[PDB]
């Protein structure tokens, strides 16, 4: 095979992130055994200087001459710094005079960590390594491949990102799933742009056989890094639920923790004056134990107990307790009067082995092929698909046949729900969230406020200005139930005031503060990676932020809107609603999945304030107020405290993507 | 060096169907010089030797050795004769002694007709030559395949196919539109039992740029075809709905006919004695002439008037028509008192060039990569895609980025008909057609008699003992206004015998008669072609039967059903009601559009007993009447009269060619 592809790609020159390892690593490989010109760009320069002596040594066995000059490097490219990727590009045209084929391989792992305990700069850097820098690349190679008359994109992307009108759920790497499903989404809604010079495709594969997976120098497997983020997540949530349900029922909160701070089992689980939950949970905790591991006589690392206070924080559950209250956020891992020792492990490698498997199984029993592809088999697919002239726009699978089933379909409403559901928002709160959608926040406010009988509606706005362009719109007796709170720093902070202030809400509808640009692509004035940023921070991120605050409020249904698109507009802002509906309904999909994990147990669902079809968009003022009122009805259909009555109706109400 | 990709396919063996000329002679060509040896068949033994010729002269060339042996044909080998399929895996074995890749790619065009005109032999030729072909090649290669531990089948389907959970409309080829989507269908639903040795993934390019599409030797290019059979189609579509008008307004049928068969655009046009709907026809017609073609002189050809009589019995108008009842069918296009001259055309060739100029428009325009691909890029595409060994149960689309913007996804139903567009089914008749699957018939009838108020039920089955256990699931006081129709022929004689004894339904739903069968590719007891030829017969060709005769009812609305697995199953019948879904959805979105286009206008919507993810399914009795509830819901929400596109745009294309799974 390896000697006898010299025709294949003779001549194309590639730039390849994360060229020195891995689908990388043998994608830089097998095209240089094509014929190919191979820039490798990586940040570690030891494992970019063994990978290209290696294809250099090849190339010379196969008999190529010119061996040395086929192959470079450039080493101290991180994805998530753009100066160092203008760096990649500038020296690729250096040593190669033209780029054929960009390959987006570059790929972090991101945060591991369920939305409510996610880092708002852990997120920022999975989106900036994995998707933005996509952009970046495309944004400086895209007008030389126009002007030279082709080129070839390649973005890889993930299953766990999704396929084409499917989302799939990734429970504790959300922010890897959007990152992953935002990759495909720029091939399915930008193809068009980049035509018809230039062909834009990305592959998904699923997991894949090699050094990465496998564990390799001492570290162990990523099915087993999952099995132990798993059995972490487990205590967490078991000990967050047993917090909250005593709190529930009036137990003060500093004397829950008072007591988790003596971080023993034994002694909880036969101590009478704790409350049952924490009895419970004692009993629990003692029977997982194996002889060796410490979690069984502890409840809690610092780790662990950290993650906690910040969920009881951020739930605004500290806001009447002395202590607490005041005690500085750099603590949160200091508050426990026993820890495990650092000799033994917290947690049994039997049941770390054991939730491996069961994740290894999982996916295994899902290949119609059998056995995952190897990362050699996926970069031959690759190297194969890069030779085709005739795709783009297209997703490719070299997954081993990967078919994960799930039913999670952006749906078009046309349906309600019943009175009586609508009249349980009576007296209650519920916060909107938005600044530019006028139309929408008014009717939607006015819904709530005259046909559900709300007591308040809090309109967290940008802008003085932007509260006021509702209000106006609002008969006088339905805007006295309107209040208004303008961001000052950041929503979080916004929704804490909200919260301390007016009290929880039954409904928080998250719509962006901005409107979409009307540019991508033009010669003249293209959105420029700073300005596709801004775009994923007000319509991704600006959701996550919303999102892990709203997912740790008892009663309460969070609803996250994608963007419109002006009635007329003939510009890429449809091509961009449409990217933003694929990407967000990843992070809906993975996000309902966790909060059924959790003791709050809050439902996500998603309106899309864009259709499909660019024709089928409302066209006069008739069809824009029909869609004005429908979205204030989908918004009642998945905001109003939810009617299991069915097995079937109960996953119809957790992370839906309905289109009005 | 430059010329060396011998390492993607050095030694396996390919068996090509309509290996000699277009995709798959491009196909046999570059799998030959990428090292494949390949077996070329065809039924023109001259092509075959010629296309042969070709790749064993450019072999020698680049300097393969051996180079006759590589490549080898069989003549008379056609996808409509199955036995001679036979031959071609045999042959292929003979000459190299095993089998790694299947190339389904001979296809056949079709009937190229609506629905309404299409004939059942035409529409089962497209179905056998193009989709069930192709089961009969798996059935045979599969077994080898597993056990040699690999190999690899490749069907050649069409961007008209549609795609994964998004139907495209075809219009005037639903026949060929349902056999490309049946072959995606196949590779979706059926690669989880051809795994893990065999990779199973279709191909579905647009228009491809060559001999095929251009046309040779004074024959018509695909776009041009496609130009004329539409004028064709808009002359008999306006003479139909003008006579059609003419009678709703109470112009009888057999004076409509009369002044049809005057055939004389001018007279027509002046003559008072004519009905307004025939005189602003005749206006029409006489302003579209170029000075030499006749349509502007005569209304029609004889071909034409046939299909307009047809059209009308068959919509039950000759029920009452003394002399057009009893006239024999064999006389449909004799009936015209002058037939336009034979030596001058009947279209004229400048509007024929304008559609056609209007069709590839429509197409490049949508085309990412700007330009249509060759056969040679399609073939090099797919020479590349053989070679990966990861994926499974994909479509590949070397289309050139063809991108057709739709929104025919299925559905999950959760939603809500108003009890007053309900209310309109009140004094109305609704026909019911199945057998097998009685506890849905059961309540269904139960809605339309109860919650609806319908005059009348009639439910159609294969047997008496069918309609007995429907009957009784039912209250004596509901069972009332169920009438039996046992079919005594063929759907198409039951429905015309329906029409006549009971009038005009409101709904038609249309289930299939039979249960799918529980195997597929099981060495034990495989699925044979014989009996996958029942299943298409049984859940695609049946809904067509029914579809010709109840698209030509004024104010009907036709329900089309997908097939129910039973509960407990864990057999390949859910992968086979998975391609019925797919398959039957190509069908729904076409005859919706091609429906709009007819005077009688008339809906049609699928519901799927069946989800797209097994554990889903009902798992106990309570979920099964759950079920059973929501699918009379299902059939009530776009079985009653529709919305109007005047109150809403939006509303009036969800309810038409929707796939809503219960
Ligand atoms: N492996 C799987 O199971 C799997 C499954 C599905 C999809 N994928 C996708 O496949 C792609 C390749 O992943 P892999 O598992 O083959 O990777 P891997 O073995 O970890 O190799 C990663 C390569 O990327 C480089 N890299 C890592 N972080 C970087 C950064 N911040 N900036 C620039 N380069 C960086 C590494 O070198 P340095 O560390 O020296 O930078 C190395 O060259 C990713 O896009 C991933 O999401 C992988
Ligand atoms: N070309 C397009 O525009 C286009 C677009 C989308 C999809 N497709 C699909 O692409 C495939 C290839 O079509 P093409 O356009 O390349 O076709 P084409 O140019 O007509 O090629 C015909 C080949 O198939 C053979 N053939 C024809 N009828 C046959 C029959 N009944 N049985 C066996 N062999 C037969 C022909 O030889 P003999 O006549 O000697 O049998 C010849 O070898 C088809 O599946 C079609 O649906 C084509």
């Amino acid at each position: 095979f390896s000697e006898n592809i010299t025709g294949l790609h003779l001549g194309k020159v590639a730039l390849i992130t994360g060229g020195s390892a891995g689908i990388g690593g043998q994608v830089a490989r097998l095209l240089a055994l094509a014929g190919g010109k191979v820039m490798m760009v990586a940040r570690r320069e030891s494992e970019l200087a063994v990978a290209r002596a290696r294809i250099v040594s090849e190339l010379e066995d196969i008999g190529f001459a010119g061996v040395e000059r086929r192959v470079q490097t450039l080493a101290n490219v991180d994805v998530s710094n753009f100066e160092s990727l203008k760096g990649a590009v500038d020296a690729t045209l250096k040593a190669f005079g033209r780029i054929d084929y960009l390959i987006n391989n570059a790929g972090v792992a991101g945060a591991e960590d369920m939305v409510v305990d996610m880092g708002v700069d852990a997120w920022d850097y999975t989106l900036d390594a994995n998707l933005v820098s996509n952009y970046f690349l495309m944004h400086h190679v895209a007008p030389l491949m126009k002007a030279q008359g082709s080129g070839y994109i390649l973005n890889v992307s993930s299953y766990f990102g999704g396929e084409k009108y499917l989302a799939v759920a990734y429970p504790n790497r959300a922010d890897y799933a959007v990152s992953k499903a935002g990759q495909r989404a720029m091939v399915e809604s930008m193809a068009r742009y980049l035509g018809p010079e230039v062909q834009f495709n990305a592959i998904a594969p699923g997991p894949v056989d090699g050094d990465r997976l496998s564990g390799t120098g001492g570290k162990p497997g990523l099915f087993e890094r999952r099995g132990k983020l798993i059995l972490e997540n487990k205590r967490l949530n078991a000990v967050h639920a047993a917090a909250i349900k005593a709190i529930r029922r009036g137990v003060r909160v500093e004397a829950v923790l008072a007591r988790l701070a003596r971080n023993d089992t034994v002694k909880m689980s036969h101590d009478t004056n704790n409350p049952r939950e924490l009895r419970e949970l004692a009993l629990a905790c003692a029977r997982e134990g194996d002889g060796t591991c410490t979690w069984d006589q502890y409840l809690l690392t610092p780790q662990i107990a950290a993650a906690l206070v910040s969920r009881l924080r951020q739930a605004g559950l500290f806001l009447d307790a002395p202590e607490w209250s005041e005690r500085p956020v750099t603590e949160d891992g200091d508050w426990l009067l026993r820890v495990p020792p650092e000799d033994a492990p917290f947690l049994p490698a039997d049941k770390i082995a054991a939730e491996a498997k069961k994740v290894g199984g999982g996916v295994l029993s899902k290949l119609y092929l059998g056995k995952m592809p190897t990362e050699h088999d996926v970069a031959q697919a690759t190297v194969f698909f890069l030779a085709d002239r005739a795709v783009s726009g297209e997703t490719f699978m070299p997954s081993g046949g990967l078919s994960v089933e799930r039913s999670t379909t952006e749906r078009e409403l046309f349906g309600s729900p019943k009175q009586e559901r609508l009249d349980q928002m009576r007296g209650k709160t519920v916060w909107i969230i938005g600044e530019h959608l006028v139309d929408y926040l008014a009717e939607t406010a006015r819904a709530f406020i005259e046909d559900c009988h709300a007591a308040n509606v809090v309109l967290i706005t940008r802008t003085a200005e932007g509260f006021d362009a509702v209000e106006a719109q609002l008969d006088e007796d339905v805007a006295q139930s309107l209040t208004s709170l303008v961001v000052s720093s950041d929503i979080e902070a916004a929704m804490d005031e909200a919260l301390s202030q007016w009290g929880r809400p039954t409904t928080i509808l998250s719509t962006p503060f901005t409107a979409l640009p009307g540019k991508l692509f033009e010669a003249q004035d293209p959105l420029t990676p700073d300005e596709f940023r801004e775009v994923v921070a007000d319509n991704l991120t600006h959701h996550f932020r919303v999102s892990r605050r709203a997912s740790l409020y008892d009663d309460c249904q969070l609803v996250l809107t994608s963007p419109d698109v002006a009635m007329g507009d003939k510009s890429p802002a449809f091509a961009l609603a449409n990217f933003i509906k694929t990407t967000l309904h990843a992070f809906t999909a993975t996000l309902a999945v966790e909060n059924e994990r959790l003791v709050h147990d809050v439902p996500v669902n998603q309106i899309n304030l864009t259709r499909r079809v660019q024709s089928e968009e409302p066209r006069d003022l008739d069809e824009h107020l029909e869609e004005v009122r429908r979205f204030a009805r989908a918004v009642l259909l998945v905001g109003a405290p939810l009617p299991e009555d069915s097995r079937y109706r109960a996953r119809i109400y957790r992370g839906m993507s309905m289109t009005v």
